[PDB]
């Protein structure tokens, strides 16, 4: 049992209104569906990741991130986002993170093609 | 079958000799294993992401992304990379990334906790 | 006179508890002084940016961005931070940043030169 | 003289063809001209930023920022860029930065409004 499996297994919510169904495995694996309340985007999506299942026991919280491509049955917006960043645990538990989103484009516009931005994750709303 | 899921299976290196092992899935799936040629790492680490397995058919690349926590059983780096970017294929295929490497922190340094580079993938060295 | 000339020029902190010391020039100019309350930083430095002196009218916001490079008299931490976001006007005015914070390392380093972040900026606080 | 004053001084081309035209003050300045093969853009607009002007004598680059926003008399694309990164000098002296490019949002398009990534200058090309 990973040291914050069941801290990390769950629905979470991000300031945007998206929202994040993950289940935590003891073997570091992040499997679930992301759900966005912006952009190019309608019902869920698959996403996978990666947690450190065994964290430092100083206070530090437990690195992890996770990736959608934004395909399934409804739409392809031709993109995939990755967050990457800490969960927190305690009685207001949090996913602080920040993500690259990259589109896929052609060569002359592959300049353009990553926004990054930062989403925070509570249990709550 | 994906439309690039032959073109992204395989083994692939970047410009630190990183080498990135991956099997995409007709799914959008991807995983494998990384080892990193630098870092707090040694031997290899799992890897889960996710692709577009129908990408725009205008000459654009295909987007992709995945997580390695850098957990195996040598090492505990207490962190996480994610990598952002797009398959551009051809005979001189390429994967180009952008990436955030996040270390578990106290709330007091989380300010200091995400690292962001850049890393591209060929088939070759 | 840049049409958020008066908004931006004062003084502004973050959630950190820094301090953000600038004058808006008509021109475009920013200047002024950054204090971090985190750090390899203590006292004031020089900081020089950039803003858009005539934005949208479409109720965007204003882009700007700014540059310290972490040199005084008191220490040198050999790293610069630019700050890239946007200046949000009325009651509850912000500067809504991305950071990117490069260290001078070896070339065998440089992989981890760079790490990013996000800072918000208020005129209380 | 800062220590690569003379270095840093003079004209710098990207892999886009941009030129990057800089004078390194003594204490740390850094002014001129931006002019962007891409994008939203024509001719040359202003940009300053600031330098370690003493920087680690180990062999490490030398850290550096500036800002360009994207207002001239030809165009405004209400946009920054910010690029954060190093000087390494020698034959074959570079500037390996990475950037953000904020846009002037609504707040609802705010998760949006920031591109990232990274450019290489050489004083050939």
């Amino acid at each position: 049992m990973g040291r914050d499996e069941a801290g990390i297994t769950g629905t979470w919510y991000n300031q945007l209104g998206s929202t994040f169904i993950v289940t935590a495995g003891a073997d570091g694996a992040l499997t679930g569906t992301y759900e966005s309340a912006v952009g190019n985007a309608e019902s869920r999506y698959v996403l996978t990741g990666r947690y450190d299942s065994a964290p430092a026991t100083d206070g530090s919280g437990t690195a992890l991130g996770w990736t959608v491509a934004w395909k399934n049955n409804y739409r392809n917006a031709h993109s995939a986002t990755t967050w990457s960043g800490q969960y927190v645990g305690g009685a207001q538990a949090r996913i602080n993170t920040q993500w690259l989103l990259t589109e896929g484009t052609t060569e002359a516009n592959a300049w353009a093609s990553t926004l990054v931005g930062h989403d925070t994750f509570t249990k709550v709303k």
